[PDB]
């Protein structure tokens, strides 16, 4: 909730798997929000802690919690190259086409990271490969601009 909530946020970003399980068992608020409004699931998603993501989702974490800038746990899992977290979030209903404040979707961020398997999963779940962000960039443009030549080559075939 509050005291347990603070500890839960810290355990999520610290990667302390069983402290998370213990805090959840003792009634911690699964959607406790830090000063920036970020939830344990968002912190575990960006840090790549798969077991913690799975435990939080089991306790009903809001898979599409969105910050004031429009970012979601799926944005951060795709943006930091965390394939199995991307897979589990999508399996639990994460919004594949969520736009942040710049109009970027998780696919745009996965393209920037150059993660082919994350790109694949996002497309399987219905990502729009032709989506443009607010500055007019597609996933293909992003991959080209970053020098992710392999990905750009493949994405060009879906243009
Ligand atoms: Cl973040
Ligand atoms: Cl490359």
């Amino acid at each position: 909730g509050s005291d347990l909530g603070k500890k839960l946020l810290e355990a999520a970003r610290a990667g302390q798997d069983d402290e998370v399980r213990i805090l959840m068992a003792n009634g911690a608020d699964v959607n406790a929000s830090d000063k920036a409004g970020l939830t344990p699931l968002r912190l575990a998603a960006r840090t790549g802690h798969l077991e913690i993501v799975e435990v939080l989702l089991k306790y009903g974490a809001d898979v599409n919690a969105t910050d004031i800038y429009g970012r979601t746990p799926l944005h951060l899992a795709a943006g930091y190259g965390h394939l199995e977290i991307v897979e589990v979030l999508l399996k639990h209903g994460a919004d594949v086409n969520a736009n942040d404040q710049l109009g970027d979707t998780p696919l745009h961020l996965a393209a920037h990271w150059g993660h082919l398997e994350i790109v694949e999963v996002l497309l399987k779940y219905g990502a729009d490969v032709n989506a443009q962000d607010k500055f007019g960039k597609t996933a293909f443009d992003i991959s080209i601009d970053n020098g992710n030549e392999d990905l750009a080559e493949i994405l060009q075939k879906l243009n």
